[PDB]
């Protein structure tokens, strides 16, 4: 069989090979015997003139050959009287007139941000339907900081190429990225065909609700009716939907029983009054946690400010039924103690008595004071004395309490 | 003012202080002159045989003085003939009689697997009613290569433990962490309270469902039925429940035109029949998702297998309708050749005459044939011919086709 050899895509008339001259025929003798060349698929045409092979079709060696690796097309050279038949092998030579070309323009992408590093993500081919060195050689991605691009083959012998990130993707700090990504394949000069990737970084709930402050600090009067809304809480979720959706909650045990807090408002209120004598001052942990149980804390300090509520009480420790008249000056005739549990201005008292009695006051030890007789009195003059104390503390608003005692000489 | 400092706590009875001694009174004077002393609410009794001062009722330190730094009592001592009043101030010195404890024995805790390091949570606060350097010291917690424990000061003063989480958790690797956390207060000796930290990892989306294989290789026969189930993919997601549900579906475009996929089942069976001579093989991206986007990919290749479901096509070149009555031996008479679109074994045929006519087969190469006629024969004898040329292929089931030309002379 005699080959011959030439490349695809020729224009029309172009010579294949001197068949007639390679048969050894002569030009009267391709004349004379009706001389035809029959292919599968193809058509060649051969003028009676010069007697050699001529294309007749375009030939496009991807169409007939269709990625086998050698290709080749079996013609027969028929003649008549006698007739006669021959075969030709023609061996078509790949150009590379076919660039690669993705199937899609843009690839559109998401990507996990809770990939691993080193996870690889599988692209869409390339396509070059020229074979051997004219085939697809590399792929090349634009260069960045998260993905490194590979190409493996897969196992019918073309190139695919995959991502293998490098670092964790956050889209916390980018959403998404676009890249150009480059298809070359081994020819001289080379074709390349370009597509533009849109990777999207969904939500992973890899950020906690933290708190506007992380100590809050309000302060109170105990006269405080119950239910009136003490704060509002303000926390973010840096994340995106369900890794953003975050509830309120009293880490503290046992704590809910003076302060209600509803999850969803994160608000504090109060459950019950406060009293200052009782609680001065509060501390709560409260904490936010989404549905993902990434959770923060923070600390909620409630000062309590005390109000004048309470009066103060006056308490005799000892007394004497019986005292002499024409007993000595600054006599004692009693004993008691002023007790206010409030605290600062409003537990300073100042206490006085009547003054139409001989009897004094005087100060002799802390929240204690000794009642006295300054001047004798004659019995004849005044025999049994009644006699009230007062007892006012000046704190606003200001608060007294009496006591009436009975002395008999 | 006379100052006796007693710890609390003391047994009834107990020696507060000599104030006799203090004072100078006689014995004979403190039988003589009635001896008295009044505190708060407090009640301390006196014996007439040693004149001492002595405890009547129980001293808890945290219930009188609920939490003062520095506490005293003032108690007033009185005598008659002549009656007296004093002042004598006992300090209470503190007693580490309450351990610290926390407000719940066990802490149940919920961390997300994608916590990140450095990450601080705040835990509950022990309380030590005791003031002073026997309240509470320090925390301090059981050693463990996760947890870190930091100590903090809240405003008021007292001190919360925080957690600093020093490497990442990973619940596909330990579920849980059970840990102590301890209390200690100042004291000679210092006591301790523990409390129970039991941290549960709840499951994050951080493991992407894999691929029992990497790439998935079948073979199928071109003849086989549709509907038949090629393959079915095995994959498995590490997490748990939510986080670990995912379906697969045909990441490659256009493919599943000829393959179905059941998403739950895994499932790829065949949409339409196989065609060896149209696509010998298919290579199909499939991509297996979770609830998340954390997505796998894999490549399924399949192999079509040739069949002999063509029969072989007999197609005469060229022939001569007239011919010579003397024509020689081995006279060519007629030109054909065999097509049969099957590949490798179902391709090759051989091809049979009637045996009723004289001509005889020759081959002027492979699949192409010549008919010649081997005997001469006189045209008054047999004027006309039909012969029928049978083509049979080879590979089984055989398929042959039959084709009948005439011959005139
Ligand atoms: C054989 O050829 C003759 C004419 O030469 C024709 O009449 C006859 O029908 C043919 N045989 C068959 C089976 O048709
Ligand atoms: C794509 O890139 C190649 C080099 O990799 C060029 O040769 C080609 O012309 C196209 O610009
Ligand atoms: C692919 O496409 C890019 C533009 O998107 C070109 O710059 C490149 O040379 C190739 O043709
Ligand atoms: C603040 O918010 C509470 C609900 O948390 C209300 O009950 C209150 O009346 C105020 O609006
Ligand atoms: C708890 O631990 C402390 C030391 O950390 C001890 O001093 C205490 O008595 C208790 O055992
Ligand atoms: C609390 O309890 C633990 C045992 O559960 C002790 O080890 C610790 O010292 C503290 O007394
Ligand atoms: C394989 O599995 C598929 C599941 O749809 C069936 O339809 C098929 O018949 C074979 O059992
Ligand atoms: C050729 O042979 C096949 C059997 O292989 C027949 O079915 C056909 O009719 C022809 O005779
Ligand atoms: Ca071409
Ligand atoms: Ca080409
Ligand atoms: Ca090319
Ligand atoms: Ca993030
Ligand atoms: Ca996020
Ligand atoms: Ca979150
Ligand atoms: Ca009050
Ligand atoms: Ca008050
Ligand atoms: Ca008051
Ligand atoms: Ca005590
Ligand atoms: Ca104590
Ligand atoms: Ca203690
Ligand atoms: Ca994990
Ligand atoms: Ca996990
Ligand atoms: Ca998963
Ligand atoms: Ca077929
Ligand atoms: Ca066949
Ligand atoms: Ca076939």
């Amino acid at each position: 069989p005699v080959r011959y050899s030439i490349p695809e895509e020729l224009d029309r008339g172009s010579v294949v090979g001197k068949l007639a001259k390679d048969l050894g025929l002569s030009v009267l003798e391709v004349s004379a015997r009706k001389l035809r060349v029959s292919a599968e698929k193809l058509h060649f045409s051969v003028d009676s003139e010069s007697g050699d092979l001529l294309v007749k079709d375009r030939i496009d060696r991807e169409q007939i050959c269709k990625g086998r690796r050698k290709c080749e097309l079996q013609l027969e050279a028929v003649l008549e009287n006698p007739l006669n038949i021959f075969h030709v092998v023609v061996e078509i030579e790949d150009v590379n007139d076919h660039a690669p070309q993705f199937p899609k323009d843009e690839i559109n992408l998401e990507i996990s941000e809770s990939d691993s590093p080193g996870a690889r993500t599988i692209l869409e081919s390339a396509k070059d339907l020229d074979i051997g060195m004219n085939s697809l050689s590399k792929y090349q991605l634009s260069p960045n900081d998260y993905f490194l691009l590979l190409v493996k083959d897969n196992p019918d012998g073309s190139k695919y190429p995959e991502l293998e990130l490098q670092k964790m993707l956050d889209r916390e700090a980018e959403s998404t990225h676009h890249l150009m990504l480059t298809a070359v394949d081994g020819g001289d000069p080379p074709r390349t065909g370009t597509t533009q990737l849109r990777i999207r970084v969904v939500d992973a709930n890899d950020n906690r609700p933290v708190f506007s402050q992380d100590v809050y600090r309000v302060r109170l009067p105990e006269d405080l009716p119950p239910g009136t809304t003490v704060l509002r809480l303000k926390a973010m979720d840096q994340d995106e939907g369900i890794n953003a959706e975050f509830t309120y909650s009293f880490l503290g045990v046992a704590n809910k029983a003076q302060f209600s807090l509803d999850p969803i408002t994160g608000d504090i209120v109060t459950r019950q009054s406060l009293d200052f004598e009782e609680v001065e001052q509060y501390t709560i942990d409260v904490e936010a946690k989404d549905r993902g149980s990434l959770s923060s804390q923070c600390k909620v300090i409630i000062e309590v400010l005390d109000e004048n509520d309470n009066r103060p009480e006056i308490i005799i420790t000892s007394l004497s039924d019986q005292i002499s008249e024409d007993s000595p000056s600054g006599t004692v005739v009693a004993l008691f103690k002023v007790r206010d549990r409030d605290s600062g201005e409003n537990a300073e008292v100042m206490c006085s008595l009547s003054g139409n009695n001989p009897f004094k006051i005087h100060s002799s030890s802390n929240n204690y004071y000794k009642l006295v007789t300054d001047s004798i009195l004659d019995r004849e003059q005044t025999p049994g004395y009644n006699v009230t104390i007062t007892a006012t503390d000046r704190g606003k608003p200001p608060l007294s309490s009496s006591t009436t005692i009975t002395l008999n000489v």
